[PDB]
Parts: structure tokens; C-alpha cells; sequence
RNA sequence: CAUCUCAGUAGGAGCGGGAAAAGAAAUCAAUUGAGAUGCCGUAAGUAACGGCGAGUGAAACCGGCACAGUUCAAACCGAA
RNA sequence: GGUGGCAAUGGCUAACCUUUUAUCUGGGCAGCCGAAGCGAAAGCAACAUGUGCGCAGCCUUUUGGCGAGGCACGACGUAU
RNA sequence: UCCGCUGGUUCCUUCCGAAACAUGUCGCAGCAUGACCUGACUUGAGAUCGUCGGUGGAGUAGAGCACUGAUUGGCGAUUCCGGGGAUCCCUCGCUCGCUUGUCAAACUCCAAACCCCCCGUCAUCCUAGAAAGUCGGAGUCCGGACUGCUGGGGUAAGCUUGUAGUCCGUAAGGGAGACAACCCAGCCCGUGGUUAAGGUCCCCAAGUGUCGACUAAGUGUUAAUACUAAAGGGCGU
RNA sequence: UGGGGCCCCGAAAAUUGACGGGGCUCAAGUCGACCACCGAUACCACGGAGUACCGCAAGGUAAUCUCGUAGGAAGGCGUUG
RNA sequence: UACAAUCUCUGAAUCCUGCUCAGUGCAGGUACCUGAAACCCCGGUUCAACGGGAAGAAGGGCCUGUAAACAGCGGGGGUAGACCCUCUUAAGGUAGCGUAGUACCUUGUCGCUUAAUUGGCGACUUGCAUGAAUGGAUCAAUGAGAGCCCUACUGU
RNA sequence: UUUACUGCAGCCUGUCGUUGGGUUGUGGUUCUGGAUGUACAGUGUAGGUAGGAGGCAUCGAAGCGGGUGCGCCAGCAUUCGUGGAGCCGUCCUUGGGACACUACCCUUCCGGGACUACGACCCUAACUCUGAGAAGAGGACCCCGAUAGGUGGGCAGUUUGCCUGGGGCGGGACGCCCUUGAAAAGAUAUCAAGGGCGCGCAAUGGUUGACUCAAGCGGGUCGGAAACUCGCUGAAGAGUGCAAGAGCAUAAGUCAGCCUGACGUUAUUCAGCAUAGCAGUGGAUGACGAGACGAAAGUCGGCUCUAGCGAACUUUUGAGCCUCCUUGGUGGGGGCCAAAAAUGACAGAAAAGUUACCCCGGGGAUAAUUGAGUCGUUGCCGGCAAGAGUACAUAUCGACCCG
RNA sequence: GAGUUUGGCGGCCAUAGCGGUAGGGCAACUCCUGUACCCAUCCCGAACACAGCAGAUAAGCCUGCCCGCGUUCCUUACUGUACUGAAGUGUGCGAGCCUUCGGGAACUCUGGAUCGCUGCCAAGCUCA
């Protein structure tokens, strides 16, 4: 499973066909100031705590490949529905 | 079913009267106003909370009943 | 749902007062629903009839005509 | 306290009258939504339970080997891919063609009778309101049986699981010895009359009826039916 | 020799006993036909009740209305105030 | 007040008590790795929230001891059933006992006990699935314990 | 009961308070004696840097010492002297820094004194134990209050599904796709039969052009009955990524050229889920905006058609906007639209056992076995007789098959 | 204005295909002659492209015929047979089957047919 580093595809902002650069979308780290974290602080007391003592869930046999297509003119990225592959070479 | 709900309920300890508790803004408002407290009506099953599930859940503005404001500490005198 | 009062100049009052003992008569516009919608929000803001088919009913040569309500369009407000 | 689990729930008549099924469910003794029942209202002209003819859909029964898999011998050769016992001395199965004998639920060159959509016609319903629409109230999701489908499974079963019609459930009255669902019949009350199913020696209403033969075993005197014995033999008749 | 109808052998179960029973032999059995009669709340006639729909009422139409469980709807009776 | 208290296993006497520290448990060591908050350092915030760094307690990893701690003591096929090999994921049953209160096959085979015994006792034993303080073997006296046999007695 | 899920006591340890006075090793905090500042040296020591230089000097300035701040035993300071001139640099040691007094505000130097935090030691007056008390023994440790991390069936609250020819065991007929069952429209069950899927591919994708594949027959060199080539027959007997079924010949197949439509946004209808409600999500027609190939017509919303997948809440990412309570700004939150992260019990609980010590409510809606149905099996017979019986099927025994 | 022949684009898609055989080219098609040019070969002017006079009906195309295989149709028998819709107090120990009214094959058999029908337009002609 390869895919070119660059190719020519419609840019939804420029509304024209021109080169794009493909890259990998890396999952960030959850911050501590969102309201879920504040709720987790407010709900920690004595004993059980509901959602925040849930065991972590399982996983699926193969995840999707999450990619971001960034234009080379306006530098504005856009995302597309992603396929599912095990080994993903990124064939420039 | 574990947070939640049942519910500050059932139950317990203390104190206490014909009533008790509260009570004279370090308040509520919004551009500018009101002027102690209690109780009833409404705001309203709204805002808000919540495995944002089941459920829980106000107040201010406004209309009434009844109306009431004051006393110490200190600065000055020093037993008056 | 069946039966009623009032009716866009809309409908109803709640607590309470007049109670002359719980009735009753007259007040009580706070407030709730209706009157403008769309949208998460900021915000913006529509036909007081333009056309056709046609039931009831009425007119008529008994065949056609007018045709409330009904149905189908057209036009417009807002969100995307 | 709570339960989807067990028992009970009090007067009369009148009009209409089901489902024991599909999907979701920590669902299988429960519930929701739909099908099916009932009441009211709006609208205002058609509807199709049935017949005949035509334009179309067939791929089941049956039939057959033209494809796919099997299958029986004879004949002629594969001068192979093959097993028997240095010119592979020569035997020769598998295989390819012509003829004979069988097959198929996942085969088809063929191909019905039922059945389905639509058009026309007849016929029935309909302004005393067709088709369609809106709102209120439910019950029900333990079913069973008979006649067909050589239904599927199973040695078979009053077994288990499907499907079309009609029934019991909720169906009186008449006849089957009695018989949930078998035959006649779908039922307001009273009187008279004629018939259906079935019967007519006595029990028991009506034939010791008619015509032509058979049986000698008390065989039989038993529509269907979960209730009725087979292969084989008989110079029995 | 072949094809048919009926019957016989093949054919043994436990309380006493099941063509419904008595019984039945040119039949009161089997096969093919036929005639007459009996026999329902079915069908016909008369009278009566109710219901559905229409009509101002009087009344009119009903071969095409009268079964019924779960259940829906309508009108009435009774007890105490 | 250690000839004590508390906590466990086994169960008089007699002959004895084998091998295994892989698993789990316990104790000690913590070289090294991991390991929260507070304090400290940097970035951030006209201040905070917040993000990294250093350091590093108990505990864990890692190492050592411990079986009268909880526990374990295996296959087959060569060879008069030996013994060289095995399968050895720590080791592969020592003394004893053995068809058992444990032996499925099973009413195992032989002897004593009866005319005749799925019985009792003795012997063998390839032990489905015996075994040493999960105590092994045997044992005089005792037993309202559980089996079998002899004698006397009797209406069982 | 436990190495089920979630917690709570008990115990072990860090930090804060109670909590004091000294010994010193720590590091800056904080403070002096010199700009200490100095390689291409120096007549000069970059008196940081620097008005790229002008005031000092027998009215104090030099070369030298162990060497005076310090460093290159050079030398700016005048210090203990020593000679009795280093002046600025427009002679810049023409500079890493090129240098002059009222500036050294600042490499630094660092009695590091100073409050602080750490590791160890000492003291008594807090505090603790003993005693009627004097007093004795410990001692800023321990106990105690708070907080953080561990161990923790000692104890508590719960979960441990369903289908099923009774339950269990086995399995998953618990989500999706094809053929038969299925009775020639549609629908149709069983732990019914045959099965498959939880993927792979920058080419194995799009378009245009040129062609025809499987297998045989005839010929050519050891190119052996195993190779490549020429001619003929060849509607498909091949290939089309993967199951089954269907489709395809001037092609939906094979090869070459050019490309990335494996595009952003949006509306209906169909099936999932006949008739007849039900997510998400897929597949067929379209619409707007951009393209590829081709003379054009046209084809292209991946790989010929039907499988290859998941709601709400939550976090993360992309474009642009809306918003936070009298007003304006900064940091930080909340919202709208799409994509990714998973619930396989697949229309979506954070989840193990035992009860013969058991308790309760129901069930013949569902089992031991009494009954009823069936007869595979079991007991008992029959038909044909193959053969044996010294000859002779039937004195006697009786095969195979059938009832 | 009717007909014939030739040429192009087609409808039904084997009654049209397979094989065999005898005839024709005047107008038309074809075969057929070469590679300057646009164009081409995974090599080849083979093909495609261009340029076109010669000769030929031996091939394509056209007309006539052949039952020799395959396909389509009719008739005789099989046969109102197999199968089947509706009703049945008809029948079998059983798996099953029978009567009435209504539908109705497949193969095989005797004998015949089928060697395509047809739409639009143009050109050469052939008439009044
Ligand atoms: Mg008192
Ligand atoms: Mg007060
Ligand atoms: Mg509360
Ligand atoms: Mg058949
Ligand atoms: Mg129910
Ligand atoms: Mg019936
Ligand atoms: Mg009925
Ligand atoms: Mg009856
Ligand atoms: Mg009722
Ligand atoms: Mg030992
Ligand atoms: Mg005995
Ligand atoms: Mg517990
Ligand atoms: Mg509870
Ligand atoms: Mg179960
Ligand atoms: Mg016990
Ligand atoms: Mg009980
Ligand atoms: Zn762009």
C-alpha cells in the first residue's frame, strides 16, 4: 500500500486543480483544562466515580490511515474520508 | 448496576416558647434604578446539574399580607 | 373528544381586599397562552390573495355558469 | 418496599368483532413499532373479491442429454500422459469417436397447469358517500387440527419445522356408539309444510324393497380417520 | 399359458367382551343399478320483536340484516345522600 | 518476662522421615531500571492555571536463602523388565506397603476356610489414580466402632 | 471462596505543623580588594563595552621583585619598594575586545559573613515514660493532625448474558455476502445442505489506440514425449485480485501512450425492513464547482455486479466564523460543520465461581420414571432355498437377500 | 412516372449459420501498382495512410442450385398419453392412487418445407 508524496488534486479553497502535499495526522495529547478534566476533578471523592473508573476499551484488528492533504499555494490543508490498511508505505 | 436516585428522607443527640428562626446592605441591579426581614402568588419544570441516561432543580425583577427602627467598641472628659 | 362563554379592539385571572362566617357580589393586568418565523449563536425578518381544478349551495335553456371551505401551483422570510 | 411471577375483580340489553404473526430488544413467562378490530370526523367519484380476450414475467411438474457432474456393454483408435515383465521383443488400464443401458436438489437444447402486473369488456359495490386522509381506545406476539404440496429432517412417531385453503379457539342444531376442529348447516321468537347429510330386520322413525351375480370364511356387517396386518402360495370357487 | 373378482393358509398376549348390541347365510355380507318413504333451527308460508339506512311526520326498503371469546361503542335498572 | 506468652502443622510408644527453590508465598540485598506529592530550575501567564527538567522515599523489576512453607516426584520404543539414550520446559519416587476404607478392567490368578462362597484370611501385583509430620510402616492394653469363622444355646 | 469489577479499614513510606540552641561539608543567595579585561604582547592590562578619544605626571609617573588585584614571574597601579615618566593615541601593539582620569552600572573576586534547603554529630528547656515527690531515663526522635504513593477477600456493594428437540458439555445457525431448500410473481422455519468475509493494490486505477484468448493438429537443432517460433480449426472451452452465482469478443480481456474522477458541496428514490412502522449506511439517478483521455460522440464519484464493517457522550485534527453574565483588552474556556480513535453479545452494561447447609415465587410453558405413540435396537417367526449331510436342499443345519 | 442493377446506413438477429457446386463485372465495388508528402510498425508500406494508371473476374460481392450437418415450421402416431386447477361418504395395511368438469406437453415417428425477409437515400439506366 503506497501513495505518492505529491500529486495534483482539486483544492476546495482555491477551487482549482494544483499540487498538494500529503502527510500523516498524529493524534495529540488531551489537555487538562477542557471541561471533561474539570469534571473529572469535581467527581473525584470517596469510592467509585462513574465514567472515570471505566476500564479502557479494546481495539479493532486494523485502524484507518489518517492523512492530511495540504495545498502548496495557499498552504491550507483539508481532510478526506480515510481507508483501512495494515502496512502503509508512503511512496514519494 | 457502581456515579446518580430513594434523601438530608426514616432514625438519633442537644436546646427551647406560646410561637420560634430571620431582620436593618461591605445587597440586588445595568448603562440612568431600588432601598430591613418573614410569608403567599408568579418567574418555571425555565437557567443550571447529570453513565448529559433515568432523573434533580433555583433566584432576582413584579403583585400582595403586615410595617419600625436602633444599641455597643474607639477617638474627647477620667470615678462625675 | 361532547357541550358552552368571549373573540385580534384576543381569552383568563393568581395571591389577596370587600365575607356581613367558609357560599356570594364587586375589585385585583402581576402573570400565562395567542398574535412571526428561521438559526447553535450573533443576527435577520414573510402573500391582509397572483393562477388553476372543483364539492356544497345558487342561477339556468337541465346543459352550462358563479363557486365560501378543499386540493394543486406560483411568489416570499431564514438556515445550510 | 419491589417482581416481567401466582390467585381475585360485584347489574341488564343492543351494534360491530380479532391476533396467536414480522422487525428491534441482556430478548425467549416481558415490552415497543407495524399488520389485524372499533369510534368519530374531513374530502367528494370512482373501486375490483369474480369472468372473458390481449400485451408481458416465467424456469417449477414432466421430459431430455445440447453444457456441468455422474453411468452401462460392443466396436475403432489414442501409435502419448499409463501398469504388466538393449529393438522398450509385444501385451495394454485411463483417454478420444460410432453405437447400446441408467441419472441429477445446488444440470438444462426444452417446457406446462396454478399464479403475478397492466389494458378493454361483463359483473358486483357506490352521492343513503368509492378511493384517500386525520384523530381517540384497545386486545394480541404459549396456538391446534383437517385436505393438498412424492413439502425439509428423522428408522418411525398422536414427532419436529414450513406453505395454500378452510376450520376449532369463539360455532348452536341434525348424523356418525361416544368424537374441540369429519359430513349437512352458520342461529331472533311461535305455528304449519317440504327437504339435506344419513338411514329404512329389532333396539330406533321409515323396506324382512326390486333387478343381475359373487362369498361358505360368522370372512364381512369400520366414508375420512393417529382406531383397519405384510411378502409368498392355493389342481378353493 | 396370461389377465381379473371374492375367499383360505401365512395369523401368537396377558381381568370377561365388543360389527354400538341382538342377530344375520339365494343375507340383515360384497359388487353394479333402481324405486318408495323417514329424517334439522336448512328452504317455503303466516304472525310477532329488534336493528341498519332514509323521510318534516305518517311511514318506507332489507334474497343482498339477526353466531360469538379478547376487545371497542350506545341506551337502561338498582343502593345511599 | 524466653524452662514465657502468642501463632501454626502433626497426633502415644517402636523403626524411620528420601529428591526438587521451576510456580506461588515468606525473608534479606536494593549494583542497575521504574517509581506520587511538596521543595528547586526553565518556559508560559502585566499574576495564576499550564508544559518540561533535575532529584528520588516505600513498593515493583533483578539477585540470594528457605520444603516438619503451599506444593511436585513424567512420557515411549532399543536390550535374560532391566539399563546406554531419550520426552528431561526444577527433579523424575529412597525405605516401606500394595486388587487396599485407595484397583476402572473385576466376581484379577493360586492356597486355607464350606457339599457348594461376587465373602474372610494368606500370597502374587504392570500401583486407571500408594508413599514418608498433605507423615510411612507396624503395634501390647482399650472400643455400645466395622467384617469373617468356631463352640454352647435357643420357636430365628 | 478467589490472581472476577469497583472500593474501604489496618499497616509501610515522603512532605507540611507541633519544633528549639550549636558543630561543621554543601550551593547560590548575598558582598568586598582589581576592570580584574592579557594571545597579531605591551611604549599600555581590550581602565568591559565606550562621544573610536585627551585628562592625569618630582605640583608622582615607568619597566622589576617571592612576583601587589591578577596574568603570558610581561606590567596599566603607585602599593612594601625600585629606578626617579607611564602621558592620549590623529605612532591606535591601526584591535576577538585597541585601550586615557569624575567611574569598574557589569569577565570577576568570591572572610563568602549573611535567612534559607539538604546529610551527619552534639546540647537541653519544649515533649514522652517511670515515681507520692525529689529525681531518673530518652529527646527535638517518637506519638498526634493533614496530605501523597504503595500493599491490602481483613471487610462492603455488585456482576457472572442468550440460543439450545430439558439443563449441562459441544458449538455460535449472536454482524455481513452467494447457491439450494422454496412448491415457474412476492414472502417463507429448523443446532437445514454447500460455503465465504472482518482484506490486498500508485497500480492489480481512468481514458484512447492496436489486437485475441484455452486446447488440439502439421514443421523446425539433444529447445526430448519439458521450452520458442510458422500455418490451420477454435462464440470462449481463457482471463477478469479473493467464496458462490451472474456479466463480458473490434470487449468488462492482453499490451502501449497520456493521466489521477481512489475530486469538494448537495437533492430525491430504492433495500436493509415484500405487502407494512424501524439508525448508520449503501446504490441508482441527478444538480453546482473544477479536471483527465479523446477528432468528436462520449467514459471516468476506484479495482465488471452483489461481502470487507459501528449510534449518543468524550478527546484530537482542518477552514471560517459565533460567544463568556455593566463596558473594552489579554490569557483560557464554550459552540457550529466535517475526519480519526470502539463498543465482534456487531440497533452498542466499566463485570468470575460455589452451595448436598441452602431460602422464596412459579412451571407439567421444561427433565428422572408410571402412563400413551413409535420399533432403530431387543425377543420370536416366515419366503426363496446356495450348500453341507459318504449318493440325497428339506432326518438334521442353513448362507445372501426379502417380509 | 414503374421496374432492374450498383453503393452506403440499418431493423428482426442461424428460416440468416457450416459445407458443396455452376455461372457475371458494361456502369459500380474489389482485387490490384508504388512510397514524394500527413501517417506506421514492440522489425516489416503486413496492416493503417497517401498517390493511382495497368490486368482480372482466380478471390471478396451478386445470381442459380444441393438435404449433406445445425436451426425454425407444419402434418401422421405416440395421445388427449405424462403432468395438472376444482369438487368427491371413491379406494389401499401402508408409501399411494382413482371418478367427473376444465387445461395439456417433451422426446421419438411417417411425410414435406427452410441455403433469409425487409426500411431509407443516392447514381447509372431502362418508359411514356
Ligand atoms: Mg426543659
Ligand atoms: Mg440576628
Ligand atoms: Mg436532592
Ligand atoms: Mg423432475
Ligand atoms: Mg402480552
Ligand atoms: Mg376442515
Ligand atoms: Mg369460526
Ligand atoms: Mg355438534
Ligand atoms: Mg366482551
Ligand atoms: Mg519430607
Ligand atoms: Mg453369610
Ligand atoms: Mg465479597
Ligand atoms: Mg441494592
Ligand atoms: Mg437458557
Ligand atoms: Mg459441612
Ligand atoms: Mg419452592
Ligand atoms: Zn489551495
Amino acid at each position: 500500500m503506497k501513495i505518492p508524496k505529491r500529486f495534483r488534486t482539486y483544492c476546495p479553497f482555491c477551487k482549482t486543480h494544483n499540487e498538494v502535499v500529503v502527510e500523516r495526522v498524529k493524534k495529540g495529547q488531551a489537555s487538562s483544562m477542557t471541561h471533561i478534566a474539570r469534571q473529572k476533578k469535581r467527581q473525584e471523592g470517596i469510592g467509585n466515580s462513574g465514567k472515570f473508573s471505566k476500564v479502557p476499551g479494546g481495539d479493532k484488528p486494523t485502524k484507518r490511515i489518517w492523512l492530511r492533504y495540504r495545498c502548496t499555494v495557499c498552504k491550507k490543508a483539508h481532510q478526506r474520508p480515510c481507508f483501512r490498511a495494515k502496512k502503509f508505505e508512503f511512496k514519494e
